[PDB]
């Protein structure tokens, strides 16, 4: 029970992420990829702001269970935060099904108010942990929600 998003489209950006569960290890392996089209440092607004570079850096967490989140260590003065790592998360395979893969792009800085660049959430039900996933999708801008 949430409002919806209709109108001008999202230039927020694109991150890239590939969700797979290990049957061997009986574990959620979600390997944190590099990303791109990332907007600025910016708190109300202005255009790509000249000299402005900080250490950006994403977290992870599993829906609707929005406590435990992860986050990939710190880079230097980048646009494009890439990383390559891995990680792994003790949890039932019935369970992930009904899980849901979510992944926040928040900038890290001295005067880096919690203004997030987006989130991107993504049902493992349908695709295929045993088998792997790895696409590409275009952040959305989060919103508030009563549940």
């Amino acid at each position: 029970g949430s409002s919806g998003s209709s109108g001008s489209k999202y230039q927020l950006g694109m991150l890239h992420f590939s969700t797979q569960y290990d049957l061997l290890h009986n574990h959620l392996t979600v390997r944190v990829i590099e990303a791109r089209d990332l907007p600025p440092p910016i708190s109300h607004d202005g255009s790509r702001q000249d000299m402005a570079h900080s250490n950006p850096y994403v977290k992870i967490c599993l829906l609707p269970d929005q406590k435990n989140s992860k986050q990939t260590g710190v880079k230097r003065k980048t646009q494009k935060p890439v990383f390559e790592e891995r990680y792994t998360f003790e949890i039932p395979f019935l369970e992930a099904q009904r899980r849901t893969l979510l992944l926040t792009v928040v900038d890290f800085d001295k005067f880096s108010r919690h203004c997030v660049i987006g989130k991107v959430s993504v049902p493992l039900c349908e695709v295929d942990l045993v088998k792997g996933g790895h696409w590409w999708k275009a952040l959305i801008p989060s919103g508030p929600s009563s549940g």
